[PDB]
């Protein structure tokens, strides 16, 4: 590649694993969407389809700073979520607050690599638009999970009613 | 399902392998839009991205009816694509237009089970919102196969850099 | 904390410290604003309120960012600035200019522990809201500085009143 | 001063007194806020924000009034408040309650004071204000015990999520 | 200096040095664009001047970097181009590419540096307004150059025509 | 050249000697606007940066009419200015003056050339773009100099404090 520069083999594989990871991640939240969807509970639906196409996006930005360093984008198969079926509110929200700090994770092994193999801009990518949507997209869930417990979720089916509508809504 | 009426456990059933083949469509363009990004002709990645989203809308479209019937989804894995470098623009149109056309079939094949099932509700489905936009995938697809090759692709990469500009652009 | 991910202990307490630096911060311009519309130099007071309300605003960001990592925020006293009689705008400005260098002392040594931890966003964090933030206020204050003492501060009160019209106007 | 008249030296002292407990009382409502923004109760966390923020608005006042009768701002550390974990929403606005109640009695003893120096100016500042501030917010946090009381705070955790909704939204 | 802090003298040298190597970059460009201008490829000539006032704004926010951190701006002969006939599109484009990929290698150095200091504000400014400007023109260079080759540049002068024409146009 | 028409080689070669100084000038008002930029007399800095640019379109011009009268670009060197530190608002005005009457007579020597090769489109050129540029610049520098002498610069640095202010700003 006449482009490539400072751009570590390793690297190169470790942001084609984090592309799979967010499009794992989208396919995730696209099949709580529809959970939600199936079972009345409307601003969860709509709530977890945002959010399955923001990590689109996530994985799309991954794809564009593969080819802008000059490596090649070598994808892998997307698995299924591990749940068709997501039981409550609740229980969706504790799920994605444990995907989310699953691809946190991962992530600061990302930089932790870019750090080791000398890549400035590498690490810049990751903390400039991965790691604080990261801690965002984290507390954002963990309040869900606060707010849901604490309205008597997932025992209460009028809590997790009253939660779509005001906070979701 | 207090919902589920006239709905046939195999048609259920083959919605979901729609799905995933919708899922797998939009998976392919992904990836040869980006192949294109990489290569710099940035409008054909322009044309297999807006074909990638389409894709995940049709898929979205057959989860939401699965819903609507009373059914339940069930995901899969979605696999990688055949390729990771679609090698020309005339290859990634004629790839593009054989994976139509095998959609194509199993829309068929589906529309068939539906007919069989005496279902005119789902016949109805996918003729309103997939059998001519198959069609007409096709066709467009097909267009672009033809004009590439009268210009002299994929040899000419003048022909591509032109195509690119005056077709997709 | 059910979000607390790569969250050092100490990182927490530093980040508790700098709070309340921030605020310290924010009193001693209050304290300025406030000499300065006593001897009746109102552009040396709208300046120096304008910092304190900017300081505010810096302690509060970290407040916010304490609560997003899933630490726990502990204030401390505001200790009461060192003067209540700041003496002259010159004598001001220079006493604003060894607190923020004393400031952004205590970012760098935040900076420096984070980095010893490995907290990439934290890291992030100081760089992206504090680090420039300080160097232009430095700069700034010294640039008052050198205006001043060139005009014939503190000794010519015309050189303090034509400053407060000319350059804090 | 040239400009101190009918100011007596035990009112300029219950100045500065009444100075650090506005600001005292805006750094109870800023830790209240943030420890609301951690247990993710955003509409309580606004609210006691505003609260802090017109605190500071009421000390500055107080020192704007300092200067303008010709007295001298000395200003002492602001102590932190007597929690950093404000338990609930409903202990929070006890604790409100108690404090204005506080920083009224305050008033009350400054407008005793001017009153006996025989300072109808301050005795007009006081009274024009603060008192009705005081007596505003007093039965503001009284209704908001009320209202969480009678909906079953603190223990019914619905009561206060409906109550962050509906009264502080 | 009053401002100087946390700023190495092997940092202020190394923003000088690179101060002149943005400077050299803008008067290449400078070049390229009149060669252009004569042959009479216009948008070859508009895109190069564009490139040579950026690199200009790049020499001028380093100078402004060594000002605000207490540092001496020295100035050094921009050195002429290579070439004052560049040949063709093709070859003023790999020209650039190499001049680009030189410029970031010495970027990269430079940030070597700044981490060896311990200097993260430089760090941040190297990350902030170089680096992924740096990888964003080397991937336009090299998409330039590739589509060029594509096309049959330079025999084809054709080519050259018509990519002036559609792609800088 | 099948453009070339009436324009001799002496003129020329005249021509690129004046391009080299046109962008000399540049870089001596470039470095004078940073010295201002670092002293903090910003007014100062932008007289000069915006002279800084005038004197790139200067030499860009030139570069034109090279290339229109079918002679070729021989760019050389940019020798840096003759200082880095400028001492003072008065010394700067007085050595842009001094520079600025070296290249009118560098302009006049031109035309002599023009001139003596009978080359009207040239004289014209030069007197068109150039000569009354070069009598308005001196007569404005002149003036800046005058005024800054009649304050008391530059000892007062009042004198330069107010003359940035109301002259230059
Ligand atoms: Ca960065
Ligand atoms: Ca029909
Ligand atoms: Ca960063
Ligand atoms: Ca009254
Ligand atoms: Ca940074
Ligand atoms: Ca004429
Ligand atoms: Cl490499
Ligand atoms: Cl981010
Ligand atoms: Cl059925
Ligand atoms: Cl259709
Ligand atoms: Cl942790
Ligand atoms: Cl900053
Ligand atoms: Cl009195
Ligand atoms: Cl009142
Ligand atoms: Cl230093
Ligand atoms: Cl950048
Ligand atoms: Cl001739
Ligand atoms: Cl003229
Ligand atoms: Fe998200
Ligand atoms: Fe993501
Ligand atoms: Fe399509
Ligand atoms: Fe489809
Ligand atoms: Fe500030
Ligand atoms: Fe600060
Ligand atoms: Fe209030
Ligand atoms: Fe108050
Ligand atoms: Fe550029
Ligand atoms: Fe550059
Ligand atoms: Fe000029
Ligand atoms: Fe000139
Ligand atoms: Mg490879
Ligand atoms: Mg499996
Ligand atoms: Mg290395
Ligand atoms: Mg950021
Ligand atoms: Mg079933
Ligand atoms: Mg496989
Ligand atoms: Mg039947
Ligand atoms: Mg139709
Ligand atoms: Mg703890
Ligand atoms: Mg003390
Ligand atoms: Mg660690
Ligand atoms: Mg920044
Ligand atoms: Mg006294
Ligand atoms: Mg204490
Ligand atoms: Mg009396
Ligand atoms: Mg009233
Ligand atoms: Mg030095
Ligand atoms: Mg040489
Ligand atoms: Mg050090
Ligand atoms: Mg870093
Ligand atoms: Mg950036
Ligand atoms: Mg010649
Ligand atoms: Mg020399
Ligand atoms: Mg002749
Ligand atoms: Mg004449
Ligand atoms: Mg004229």
């Amino acid at each position: 590649s006449q482009v490539r520069q400072n751009y570590h083999q390793d690297s190169e594989a470790a942001i084609n694993r984090q592309i799979n990871l967010e499009l794992y991640a989208s396919y995730v939240y696209l099949s709580m969407s529809y959970y939600f969807d199936r079972v009345a509970l409307k601003n969860f639906a709509k709530y977890f389809l945002h959010q399955s196409h923001e990590e689109r996006e996530h994985a799309e930005k991954l794809m564009k700073l593969q080819n802008q360093r000059g490596g090649r984008i070598f994808l892998q198969d997307i698995q299924k979520p591990d749940c068709d079926d997501w039981e409550s509110g609740l229980n969706a929200m504790e799920c994605a607050l444990h995907l989310e700090k699953n691809v946190n994770q991962s992530l600061l092994e990302l930089h932790k690599l870019a750090t080791d193999k000398n890549d400035p801009h590498l690490c810049d990518f990751i903390e400039t638009h991965y790691l604080n949507e990261q801690v965002k997209a984290i507390k954002e869930l963990g309040d869900h999970v606060t707010n849901l417990r604490k309205m008597g979720a997932p025992e209460s089916g009028l809590a997790e009613y009253l939660f779509d509508k005001h906070t979701l809504g």
